[PDB]
């Protein structure tokens, strides 16, 4: 297993010099805290001058591991399952956009909060127009993976345990979609959380990592020993990746609490 961290970026439409500030303060703080590779979220990659990107990550010894594509939902209103057939081809592109990014960097999609949700559907409606945007994104796409993450019903009523997941990976037929279990939207949603990612199995493609109040590892109540021991038993060996708020004590704290919490539990496997 290795270990990543995500860093949060402005967005480079509403402050360009934010976001590369923000990109290399966080890389530079990976690499200090001895994290093995970065995980990043953009709501749109258009507006990125991604060659840039790719030399500092050369010039820190940092792969990109993972994008995330939520904001392009929470921004834009985009959503794969969107009742607008419109915005779902507009949601489409866009994680096109996303895998043409991705494929500079050998980085995981995400596939998280733009799938969108039920608004007033049923579940086997929403699931449907899901699975007909994968496969669309599927033939659209020659090297990029995509990880579908569940996540708790506050954020969402389409997709919430891993069991979700497995279904519709099922369903899409394609060792190029696989799944992000989160340990935060875990603790709410799955019952009993080593017996959920043993059925997950070789369908784990990468690994979010926050305590239970979503503070760094360490810092909350989250049994993350059980979830190790089986990491371990599946032969989990992607990245972990810490998705926490910056607590306690901001974002360079975090990362070091959160690091320090995973590598006692990797190295004692
Ligand atoms: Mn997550």
């Amino acid at each position: 297993m290795k270990l990543s961290l995500v860093i949060s970026t402005s967005d480079a439409a509403f402050d360009a010099l934010a976001f590369k500030g923000d990109l290399r303060k966080g890389m530079e703080l990976a690499k200090r805290v001895g994290y093995q590779a970065v995980e990043i979220a953009v709501r749109d990659p258009s507006i990125v001058d991604w060659n840039e990107v790719k030399i500092l990550s050369e010039e820190l010894n940092l792969p990109i591991c993972a994008i995330g594509t939520g904001q392009a939902y929470l921004a834009d209103g985009l959503s794969l399952t969107h009742p607008n057939d419109e915005i779902r081809k507009k949601a489409i592109e866009r994680v096109v956009k996303h895998t043409e990014v991705a494929g500079m960097f050998g980085a995981l999609v995400i596939i998280g909060l733009v799938r969108g949700r039920r608004e007033g559907r049923s579940y086997e409606e929403t699931e449907e127009l899901f699975i007909e945007s994968m496969k669309r994104l599927l033939e659209l796409t020659e090297h990029a993976k995509f990880v579908i993450e569940p996540l708790n019903r506050y954020e969402t009523d389409f997709i919430n345990t891993i069991d979700d997941a497995l279904r519709i990976l099922r369903k899409i037929n394609s060792n190029r979609v696989g799944i992000l279990a989160d340990t935060f939207h875990m603790n709410i949603e799955e019952v009993n959380i080593p017996e959920s990612l043993k059925r997950a199995g070789e369908k784990l493609y990468h690994f979010h990592v926050a305590d239970s109040n979503r503070w760094a590892p360490g810092c909350g109540h989250f049994d993350f020993r059980s979830v190790f021991n089986t990491l371990k038993e599946i032969g989990y060996n992607r990245y972990v990746s810490v998705e926490c708020l910056p607590l306690p004590g901001g974002m360079e704290e975090a990362a070091e609490i959160a690091f320090k919490t995973l590598k006692e539990l990797i190295i004692k496997l």
